[PDB]
């Protein structure tokens, strides 16, 4: 009946909105904020500095707000946004705040089972990450991007918006948006049509996507050349400049 | 010491045998129904509709009969069977009643550390699921099949009976019975020849086993001519039907 | 306030220190022994005979001591050394007593989240295993080894000392010392310079351990011809002899 059970351990540090619901045996660590509507299932360990916003749900066995692995007593954070499930035995570990690096998560993501978050990772909105997926740090995931069981990210990559990559997937280098990855190590395939479909994306947007995707891909090109082609249909597509913006921004090479 | 331990949490619509073992910290939901010389451990979350069967052992920190990701209110179900071992942390979820593929897990089975069971799955008896083995859903794993540790199941895909898959297999297409798989993409290597000896197969039955397997993958015949090619031999040996009904119903084509 | 929660359970066999310290709804199970220094988190399950030494770490959902799969009731034990860190739900299991296999782990190791140390495995000393890695029993791990997220390693393979995993790779033969293997299945590809460097060798050893992994890996010599060839080096730097000897007691040849 009562929205915390008498069993959980609220710390007095913590700040909870009036209707965040807190299972048995679950311990709200100092320095947690949550959000209204938000469910805090049995057997959870929540750590701060953490911010946890509205209408969340966060499963057992998850350990949610970690310690980062410069100096010792350095500000860190951990940030999640709205509408989120976070499943059983989930990991994510906070990031350092003065280099602009906390851990971040956005709105309306899917954290599958004993799916690992890294410190300084930052995860945009309407994300799936499937179960066993591990993120080592610093990745950033980009929206709508899906990663299928068991992926494992390299630190620094960056997964492109709407991206996808098989189960077992071992990504050491970026993946450019819309791309589609599979294998050990991973390897470029196609574009995530479906999803653009799903999406509503004009035939005339999927159709320049297609085309992009063979400047970068099938066509020979070094990326200079590749991103030198793709200004024209950038500039007149709001999804192709999302291509090429994250082949741009590539730090670790683009996955072929 | 009471059987069920008064830390438990039981739901007054459970129904456990007289003899059932409940640890501290463990839920029983509403809707779980669980047989003689069952023992449940510590920290355990049972959801239901659930039927646990008779001398099962369900250990800590794992969570059976999670929720199914057609219509809200749509009557799911979980049967296990009888002495199965659910080693910690296994995720197993419901399926659907309606169109009869809710999950079901036979007797004699090990359902080792961290192993995933998605919906709709069906597992025989004397299977054996290693360590963090994932289940996508809608699996079938045929009786006395052994998945490694790490073994990565797509869903659809069937599991044939005596089949096996090496560490870290990631198995897209369907597994004929007696086949050993490995790797990412997994492959097919052979025939468990040694667990044909350990269930006392004939010199004969495993001699034309050994023959059937080079009709399929050592001769260049197509699917439908090693299908013709079998069927002689899969009359006169029982153990030869089994592995030619796989292949037979191999929706997804098989391992090669 | 207290230092052993009055929520957690501890076995009256047990025997611990006067320091320890025991979180909220963990087991110290029977036979257990937890030295001066231990902080023991909440929702852990250690089980018995296992001997826990000074200044451990161990956190939440961690099933320590668990049962190793010749006869029923032969003395079994787990052995942990001072300074280690066990984080979130990692398992280790208890080896036979009898035979000198007993499960050993040293000093100053971190085993990170959900990793796996199966039973009659040897862990030294300032080891890394990171999340998910898997030792599947009878699994050497000597000083100073790395082995990255999701790292698989078969039964009785030896894992040599500053040797170094990639993420993902899954392990089926011997791994010499200093070497980096990489993918599934895991090759060679380089030495572990890096921490040589870490660990302040000296310019002469590392270039003689650079010329070691070419005479080993890339002057198409044969292991009985490499071992020849490295004899006068191992006599004259000792970190070149550490290579040559896990050459040397390799029993499943070496990672190539
Ligand atoms: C074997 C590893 C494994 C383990 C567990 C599950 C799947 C696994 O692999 C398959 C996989 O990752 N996907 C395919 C699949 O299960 N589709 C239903 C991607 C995927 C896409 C979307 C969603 N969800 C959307 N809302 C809820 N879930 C789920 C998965
Ligand atoms: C590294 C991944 C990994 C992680 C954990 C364990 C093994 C792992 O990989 C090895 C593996 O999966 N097997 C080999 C092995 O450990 N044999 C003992 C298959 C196997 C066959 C039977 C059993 N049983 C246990 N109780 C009864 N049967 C166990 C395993
Ligand atoms: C995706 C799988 C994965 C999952 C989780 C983490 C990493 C993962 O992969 C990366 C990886 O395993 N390493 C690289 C890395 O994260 N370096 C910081 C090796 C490594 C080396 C040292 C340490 N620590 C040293 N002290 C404390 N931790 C940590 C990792």
């Amino acid at each position: 009946m009562s929205l915390i059970d008498p069993r959980a351990i609220i710390d007095p540090s913590a700040r909870l909105a009036a209707d965040v619901q807190v299972g048995p045996w679950s311990i709200v660590g100092a320095e947690v904020e949550i959000g209204e509507g938000t469910v805090i299932g049995p057997h959870v360990v929540l750590k701060g500095p953490t911010k946890i916003g509205k209408h969340n749900r966060i499963y057992q066995f998850s350990s949610v707000g970690e310690d980062t692995p410069k100096y010792k007593g350095e500000p860190t954070r951990l940030v999640i946004g709205d509408h989120n499930v976070i499943r059983e035995g989930v990991t994510i570990h906070r990031g350092t705040v003065q280099d602009r690096a906390e851990t971040t998560i956005g709105d309306h993501n899917l954290i599958m089972a004993y799916a690992h978050i890294g410190h300084d990772s930052v995860i945009g909105n309407h994300c799936i990450l499937v179960n066993n997926t591990a993120l080592a740090g610093h990745v950033h995931v980009d929206d709508w991007a899906i990663l299928s069981g068991y992926t494992l990210v390299h630190q620094y990559c960056r997964i492109g918006a709407h991206s996808f990559s098989g189960m077992g997937s071992a990504i050491g280098k970026d993946v450019p948006a819309y791309v589609t990855v599979f294998g050990n190590p991973a390897e470029a395939r196609s574009m995530n049509f479906e999803g653009m479909r799903r999406r509503g994306f004009s035939s005339e947007a999927i159709h320049a996507l297609r085309r992009a995707y063979k400047v970068v891909y099938r066509q020979g090109h070094t990326v200079e050349e590749a991103l030198a082609e793709l200004a024209e249909s950038a500039a007149q597509f709001p999804e192709v400049a999302v291509f090429r913006d994250s082949i741009q921004s590539a730090t670790r090479g683009i996955t072929r």
